[PDB]
């Protein structure tokens, strides 16, 4: 049993296997070195080596062709692959059958597109994936588009301060089953700032608290540990009937998911 990845991780036991990617992809092999144990390695703290290994992941694993820019968050593919799988659990995904469509939210797509890609790839999920940042819309939306998923993921372009009501009004669909967020990058006081990362889900709180049954879960992937207790109990001041969460990793870059919902 693994304690940093998702049991259905495809990634959990069978890592990738730089060698033999490097064997077959010429784009993979010009950004990989041997290290001292004679073990083909990439320099984690370089761009264009990280950009290679998420597209060539992607491409192996998952048959999509993606193209990304060096001036925007690169995302890492197995660790993602949790959160898609968490929210299969919430949703009770394994336990129904194809009959059953369902409509996810991904704010703040980025430049990969990759949750909606990811979901709609293994699950047939739709989106809407919406972006603040041009570049990042941009790409997204010939991301979707070359792997011509523009039927299942809607890509939007949005206002810099608006977030989820603002997305969601008679253009919408009835009832979304989840959202999904990665957040953006971000001896005289004594109370602490609170910090980008807890503003911004505090925001996806405000809205839900709108929203209510029109979606079936909330949820987001918060990457600073500092966050995740400040957060439940907002959710405990505001009353909100049901909460989850859970923690990930890939070797040290950790992840808490929170997820919560007004059902029953
Ligand atoms: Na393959």
């Amino acid at each position: 049993l693994s304690k940093s990845m998702h049991a259905r991780n495809r990634y959990k036991d069978k890592p990738p296997d730089f060698a033999y990617l490097a064997s077959k992809y010429p784009d993979f092999k010009q950004h990989v070195q041997i290290n001292l144990n004679g073990r083909v390695s990439l320099n984690f703290k370089d761009p264009e080596a990280v950009r290679a290994l998420t597209c060539t992941l992607l491409r192996e694993d998952f048959g999509l062709s993606i193209d990304i820019p060096l001036e925007r968050l690169i995302p890492t593919v197995p660790l993602r692959l949790n959160y898609i799988h968490w929210v299969e659990d919430l949703i009770g995904h394994q336990d129904s059958d194809k009959s059953t469509l369902r409509r996810g939210i991904d704010i703040g797509t980025g430049a990969s597109c990759i949750y909606p890609l990811l979901g709609a790839t293994l699950n047939g999920w739709y989106f809407l994936a919406t972006e603040v940042d041009d570049m990042c819309f941009n790409y997204a939306k010939k991301n979707v588009e070359q792997n011509n998923l523009s039927d299942l993921i809607k890509v939007v372009k949005v206002p810099q301060k608006t977030l989820l009501m603002d997305a969601l009004k008679e253009e919408s669909e009835i009832i979304y089953d989840f959202c999904m967020c990665n957040p953006p990058f971000f001896g005289i006081t004594e109370i602490m700032a609170e910090g980008g990362e807890l503003e911004f889900v505090k925001r996806i709180i405000h809205d839900s608290l709108q929203l209510k049954k029109r979606l079936r879960w909330y949820s987001c992937m918060l990457g600073k540990k500092c966050s995740l207790a400040p957060l439940k109990e907002e959710l405990r001041i505001q009353g909100v009937p049901k909460v989850t969460y859970t923690e990930f990793c890939q070797g040290r870059t950790m992840r808490w998911a929170l997820a919560w919902s007004f059902y029953d």
